């Protein structure tokens, strides 16, 4: 299903955004990623050869490669959506053709993730503020709110009066996401998940000033939850909790944090500044 976003409720699909000179952005960004993550991108740069892949071209209705994406025009109204759907091909096609558990499939998921992270950053230039002292303090409160969240609290927030009854209000859903799994007990985790991240590490990065801009923090938080979707089967409970936590994080950022910054900004109680270094490097 080409038209079905992997995440139909992602801001990448809901918001009416366009990046100026998008074609230039695409080729720039994809080349950076190819160079940075050579081993995982290498299998997705070119289409599989027609001579040797007959069942692939039987099975797969819309073949896609990074080279094909780089050759296409996306500078028109539905361009952002068509680009993202073409990118998602890279994992949809791979999942259609290969075993779901396979390294190539897990790699396809990480390709798409890394690309969509770069788009989310670029889409949000207008609000990608420098993490100064005030923004840091606010992000720390929202991170703590996420870490302390229980199933009852998250459902109250996301569903309101429609929340299921008697949901647990003790266990923090964040628990298995706090620390990286031990590399000696689970070596395969590190063979599969190429960019490991855990919430204790993100919090420490934020506390000490390692994140320059808001989306630097947001992407490492999303990486935590998305890595759980790469390593685990969708039927796993931890997969479900990663979805729940992602959704809650999105709610906190969009419905609480950003509106709070705007309210404080209007009242003259916060300074919102940028570091625009490389903001339009693609140009």
């Amino acid at each position: 299903d080409y038209n079905a976003p992997l995440n139909p409720k992602s801001e990448l699909f809901l918001d009416d955004w366009h990046i100026p000179k998008f074609n230039r952005f695409i080729s720039f960004t994809l080349d950076v990623l190819i160079d940075k993550y050579k081993d995982i991108f290498k299998d997705f740069i070119k289409l599989p050869s027609r001579k040797f892949h007959p069942q692939y071209y039987y099975k797969i209705q819309q073949p896609m490669s990074i080279n094909e994406i780089k050759s296409r025009d996306y500078e028109y109204e539905d361009g952002p959506s068509n680009f993202l759907l073409d990118v998602e091909l890279l994992t949809k096609n791979c999942q259609a053709y290969n075993e779901y558990d396979s390294l190539i499939v897990k790699n396809s998921m990480q390709v798409v993730m890394l690309i969509e992270f770069e788009v989310l950053k670029a889409k949000n230039l207008k609000r990608n503020y420098l993490i100064n002292s005030e923004v840091k303090a606010k992000l720390l409160h929202y991170l703590n709110k996420l870490v302390d969240a229980t199933e009852k609290k998250i459902n109250q927030a996301l569903l309101g009066a429609s929340s299921p009854k008697n949901l647990d209000d003790k266990v923090k859903l964040s628990e298995p996401f706090m620390e990286l799994v031990d590399k000696d007990e689970l070596p395969e985790y590190y063979e599969i998940v190429h960019s490991p991240m855990a919430l204790s590490i993100v919090k420490q990065n934020l506390e000490i000033g390692q994140y320059s801009k808001i989306y630097d923090f947001i992407i490492d938080m999303l990486l935590v939850f998305q890595n759980a979707h790469i390593f685990n089967d969708p039927s796993a409970l931890i997969y479900k909790d990663a979805t729940t936590l992602t959704n809650y994080f999105n709610y906190l950022i969009q419905k609480e944090f950003f509106p709070e910054l705007q309210d404080l900004n209007e009242r003259g109680e916060i300074n919102l500044e940028f570091d625009k270094f490389e903001f339009e490097n693609y140009l």
